[PDB]
Formats: structure tokens, C-alpha cells, sequence
């Protein structure tokens, strides 16, 4: 079957979503709740990346324009991964997928507002978490 295929067309960005699936095992054999559980654990991935490498950057003694921006993305981030993301998970693994949309708008949101406070150097994995977080909300939205 080609469920993760079809799911991944009706998503922002098919080959992304594509290749974010299937790099799970659970990919062969899941239903598309599974697959959204797949992509909010590779959102998790990128935002704890994202989560050390600020930390690493202020335990450095970073340059002075970038320790407020540093301070508010530890929060971003903080939030993506306390509050954000088990909200998504718990939605999910309880069948109320429409908290999991929510958590998934706002990790987007947050990934996107901490780039904002700065290019970042860390560009690439805000970008990453907006990326799968705005696929990931386009999943969840066929379960509804």
C-alpha cells in the first residue's frame, strides 16, 4: 500500500514528509495516527538538537547580541518540548487529534518566532522544526 505516499502529497512538503516517514519502521505497517506519532517524534529530534545547541552557544560566553536571543529561544524551545509536543502525543495516542493540530501550530509558530529575535546560527534546525511541524499539522488534519 502506499498510504505513507499519499499522505505525504497532501502535506507542504512532499518529499520531506516522505522521507522523515519512512525513516521509521513503523511507517510499514501504520495508520495515518501512527504516521502523525512518527513526525512528532522527528520534530522532537530537531527541537532537542535545537535545544543544546543553544545551550552550548551560552554556556561559551556568547557575543552580547546574542544573549537575548539566545534567553528567549531557551524558552521556545522549552515549551516546544514540555508543553508543545506531549500535548501532540497525548492527543493522539487518546484519539482528540485536534490538541495535536494545536501543538503543532504553535511549535511551528515558536521555531519561526526564535528565528525571528535574531539568519540565526542555528538556522537550519528552526527551520527543520517549522518545516515537519507545519507537515505534521497537514497530517493530523486528515484524521479530522
Amino acid at each position: 500500500n502506499n498510504l505513507v505516499e499519499t499522505t505525504c502529497k497532501n502535506t507542504p512538503n512532499y518529499q520531506l514528509c516522505l522521507k522523515t516517514l519512512l525513516s521509521d519502521k513503523r511507517s510499514a505497517t501504520g495508520d495515518i495516527t501512527t504516521l502523525a506519532l512518527i513526525m512528532v517524534d522527528a520534530i522532537k529530534a530537531k527541537a532537542n538538537q535545537a535545544a543544546v545547541t543553544i545551550s552550548k552557544l551560552r554556556h561559551s560566553n556568547p557575543p552580547a547580541a546574542w544573549k537575548g536571543p539566545l534567553k528567549n529561544c531557551a524558552f521556545s524551545y522549552k515549551v516546544i518540548l514540555t508543553a508543545s509536543l506531549p500535548e501532540a502525543i497525548e492527543a493522539l495516542t487518546k484519539g482528540d487529534p485536534k490538541f495535536a493540530e494545536d501543538g503543532m501550530v504553535g511549535s511551528s509558530g515558536d521555531a519561526q518566532e526564535c528565528e525571528e529575535y535574531f539568519k540565526s546560527p542555528f538556522s537550519a534546525l528552526n527551520i527543520a522544526v517549522h518545516e515537519l511541524s507545519d507537515v505534521g499539522r497537514a497530517i493530523v488534519r486528515n484524521l479530522l
